[PDB]
C-alpha cells in the first residue's frame, strides 16, 4: 500500500477547500491555524496541548502519502480543531471558528467523496 494518486489529489482538495473557505463576512477561517505559534510567544500552548498540529502538518502528512485514509486525515483535522477548542476560550471567536472547520471538513468531504 503506497497511496493511489486520487486518494492524495482528494485528500490535496478536502483540506484545500478547508483552508481557502472564508465565511459570509469575507474572512477565512484557517488563517490562524496554519501555523502553530513559536515555543517563545506561546510556550503555554506547547505545555497545554499534548500533541501540536496546524495545517502545514496536515498537508507534510497529505504530501508524504502518511494518511492511510480520509479517515486518518479526518482524525488529524480533528486535533486540530480540538487542541483549538482545548486551548481557547470556548465562545472566543477561534473557538467558534475551529468548530466551523470542523463541519466545513465535513461537507468537502461528500462533495469530493
Ligand atoms: C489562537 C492561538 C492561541 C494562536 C495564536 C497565535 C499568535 C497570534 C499573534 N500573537 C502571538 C500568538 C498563533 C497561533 C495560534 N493558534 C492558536 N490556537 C490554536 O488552536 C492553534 C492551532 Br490548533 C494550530 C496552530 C496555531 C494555533
Ligand atoms: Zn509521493
Amino acid at each position: 500500500s503506497p497511496n493511489p494518486p486520487k486518494l492524495t489529489k482528494q485528500m490535496n482538495a478536502i483540506i484545500d477547500t478547508v483552508i481557502n473557505y472564508k465565511d459570509s463576512s469575507g474572512r477565512q477561517l484557517s488563517e490562524v491555524f496554519i501555523q502553530l505559534p513559536s515555543r517563545k510567544e506561546l510556550p503555554e500552548y506547547y505545555e497545554l496541548i499534548r500533541k501540536p498540529v496546524d495545517f502545514k502538518k496536515i498537508k507534510e502528512r497529505i504530501r508524504n502519502h502518511k494518511y492511510r485514509s480520509l479517515g486518518d486525515l479526518e482524525k488529524d483535522v480533528m486535533l486540530l480543531c480540538h487542541n483549538a477548542q482545548t486551548f481557547n476560550l470556548e465562545g472566543s471567536q477561534i473557538y467558534e471558528d475551529s468548530i466551523v472547520l470542523q463541519s466545513v471538513f465535513k461537507s468537502a468531504r461528500q462533495k469530493i467523496a
